[PDB]
């Protein structure tokens, strides 16, 4: 327990934020303490923000240049000068709140200078503003209306849909309606997007979309364009896997099996082609200890800032300094950045705490820890998940106090490897018992067993099918969980291998198909 005066002498960081949040939820931050505190918050988003605002609410902020513009309402906007009228018409809710005659008057005012406003003003004089905006092919208006309400759904012709990808909002638009299975008329219309007009994630998601309609030839073209444009090798591998699954061109599978990225797609391709398992680095530092305190979360924030802001000369001196058994997690963290992510590091720190579990469970624990924290004992996420296993504080207190009844339990115990591993094994036992597959366990570990059960109970998710289970893995409705599951599954395959408990990744996929 650090007092608010001690914390103010620490660097702004997620760890300092976390401890400020702890004072706040304990009601130990007075109104006078809170005055200068917004400057002490590394990330003023989310629960620390709403908690601090129960003490000192911010009424801010309106730009003093446009202050007079917000003293008007729908009833008096025709009294406002021209600049205030245009300012207030940035909000589609404001536009919707006007009456028809005023929208018509304002539409005439702006048809010259701001035809975008005119189109929206007149769209809202109809029973379907989206249909009006689609007929004008007003791309900016289309996305403002989509952001205003997802409920609009409408068929879009070839000319219109091929103009949508040029807008910054298109990637999130397409991802959202495809992985949530919403706006079917939008989704069906995006079959007509020319692959030349999209790239990267947008092209990949349009390939997934094409597969849901069994347009395999259009899907192949989208995935090929994604493969040729993706920046990261991992994503490119994902896209090449789909090219192979659709057309079985064995040069695609060959490229996938030779990839430098270690992921489930390249692992699967290696297995399908009798290609040997990729080389895993071996890290056995001869030195045993140094000065660094692996239980000080402020020291980790400190050194993590340095490492992420180093050239090479600094990386090399850091690598040498943390080349000890004690700081093995930081050593492998540095080495991963030093080698520009081209080498594969799969350490097993604090191994005594798990060496007595069966090797399959050890692999799942290690796979989770690697993805969650890179084995940093004092890791703190932006929602204040804690320690190597990144336990959310609520779940950690339920287990620590109500289940395991640990004497004098504080949530900061999660920063201890033996607690993190013990709690992670305990929690994984709960999830494995309900879900079986390590993939599903991964989804529920990251996103809770709530949405996993909801997703598994749908009849279009991880059932049998031409492209299953791979298609379902692309349609997991939360992007974070979708990615997390693929990454943890790869880690799990690797660790089962290093533990001499190898498993064929093809067996993992067979078990995902519920019959
Ligand atoms: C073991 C555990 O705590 N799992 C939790 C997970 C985790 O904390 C996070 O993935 C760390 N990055 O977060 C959430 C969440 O919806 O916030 C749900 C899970 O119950």
């Amino acid at each position: 327990q650090y007092s608010i005066e001690k914390l103010k002498k620490e660097e702004n960081s997620l760890a300092k934020d976390y401890y400020i949040y702890r004072l706040l939820e304990k009601n130990k931050i007075s109104k006078k303490d809170a005055q200068d505190l917004n400057s002490h918050i590394f990330r003023y988003i989310g629960k620390i923000k709403s908690e601090l605002e129960k003490i000192i609410p911010l009424k801010p902020y309106i730009n003093p240049k446009y202050a007079k513009c917000y003293t008007y309402t729908a009833n008096t906007i025709l009294d406002a000068n021209l600049t205030c009228q245009s300012v207030r018409l940035n909000s589609l809710v404001f536009i919707a709140s006007l009456n028809s005659k005023d929208r018509t008057t304002l539409a005439q005012t702006f048809k010259n200078q701001r035809p975008d406003l005119t189109n929206l003003l007149l769209a809202f004089n109809t029973s379907d503003p989206m249909s009006y905006i689609v007929q004008k092919e007003d791309i900016n208006g289309f996305f403002k209306l989509y952001n205003y309400s997802k409920k609009y759904d409408l068929d879009l012709n070839t000319s219109l849909v091929n103009k949508l990808p040029n807008h910054i909002g298109f990637k999130d638009f397409a991802q959202n309606i495809i992985i949530k299975k919403e706006n079917p008329k939008f989704r069906h219309s995006m079959l007509e997007i020319n692959p030349e007009n999209v790239s990267e994630d947008s092209a990949f998601y349009l390939g997934v979309n094409a597969l849901t309609y069994d347009k395999t030839e259009l899907a192949y073209d989208f995935f090929k364009k994604a493969a040729q444009s993706f920046k990261s090798q991992s994503n490119k591998d994902n896209a090449i896997f789909w090219m192979w699954l659709i057309k079985n061109n064995e040069e695609d599978l060959k490229t996938l099996s030779q990839s430098s990225s270690l992921n489930i797609y390249s692992l699967y391709a290696k297995e399908l082609t009798n290609t040997p398992f990729p080389k895993i680095e071996s890290l056995n530092p001869s030195k045993k200890k140094n000065n660094f305190n692996m239980q000080d979360p402020f020291a980790w924030q400190k050194i993590n800032k340095q490492i992420r802001d180093a050239n090479a000369s600094q990386l090399d001196v850091l690598a040498k300094e943390f080349d000890t058994q004690e700081t093995l997690p930081i050593y492998a963290y540095i080495l991963e950045r030093k080698n520009n992510f081209k080498k594969h590091y799969f350490i097993m720190p604090y191994y005594d705490n798990i060496k007595d579990y069966n090797k399959t469970r050890q692999a799942l624990i290690l796979a989770i820890a690697r993805q969650e924290s890179r084995f940093i004992p004092t890791a703190i996420s932006v929602s204040y998940a804690l320690g190597m296993m990144q336990f959310m504080p609520f779940l950690a207190n339920h287990i620590g106090e109500k289940e395991l009844k640990i004497p004098n339990f504080d949530q900061d115990f999660m920063f201890k490897p033996e607690i993190a591993y013990y709690f992670g094994n305990y929690h994984l036992n709960y999830l494995e018992s309900r879900l079986k597959s390590p993939l599903f366990v991964a989804y529920a570990y990251n996103g809770g067993i709530g949405f996993t059960n909801r997703m598994l109970a749908r009849n279009d998710m991880f059932k049998t099918g031409k492209f299953e289970p791979f298609l379902s893995m692309e349609l997991v409705p939360y992007q974070e969980s979708r990615i997390y599951g693929k990454k943890v599954l790869a880690n799990y395959i690797v660790y089962r291998h290093l533990l001499n408990d190898s498993i064929k990744i093809s067996d993992i996929f067979e078990n995902l198909i519920q019959n």
